[PDB]
């Protein structure tokens, strides 16, 4: 869930998870448009991952799952079911993605009216 999303992102990366609560066109609840930067691409990818999780019958915003932070890396488990494993994989992925990015302050609280109606496709 959101608790583990924040936790995993904090574990791996250099910055507060507050940094991604409203950033670019995709970091934040929902999102649409051309991603502005690497960070925004990570968030688009995560949005897709969560969409897939929901299509599989999971609740990616709420379900609790166990994980470990070891040397600023996320280890997923123990998993009681497939939803817990899918969710941790999604969050592990974005955490790794964001940890490799430079922050562009100008995209924090970016205006939604500059974000295009359509978005790039999900893998
Ligand atoms: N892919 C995202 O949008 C996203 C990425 C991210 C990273 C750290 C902390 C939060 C983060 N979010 C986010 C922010 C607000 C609401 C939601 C929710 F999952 F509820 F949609 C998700
Ligand atoms: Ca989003
Ligand atoms: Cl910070
Ligand atoms: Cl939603």
């Amino acid at each position: 869930g959101i608790l583990e999303l924040a936790g995993t992102v904090g574990c791996v990366g250099p910055r507060t998870p507050i940094a991604y609560m409203k950033y670019g066109c995709f970091c934040g609840l929902g999102g649409h448009g051309q991603p502005r930067d690497a960070i925004d691409w990570c968030c688009h990818g995560h949005d897709c991952c969560y969409t897939r999780a929901e299509e599989a019958g999971c609740s990616p915003k709420t379900e609790r799952y166990s994980w470990q932070c070891v040397n600023q890396s996320v280890l997923c488990g123990p998993a009681e079911n497939k939803c817990q494993e899918l969710l941790c994989k999604c969050d592990q992925e974005i955490a790794n993605c964001l940890a490799q990015t430079e922050y562009n302050l100008k995209y924090l609280f970016y205006p939604q009216f500059l974000c295009e109606p359509d978005s790039p496709k999900c893998d």
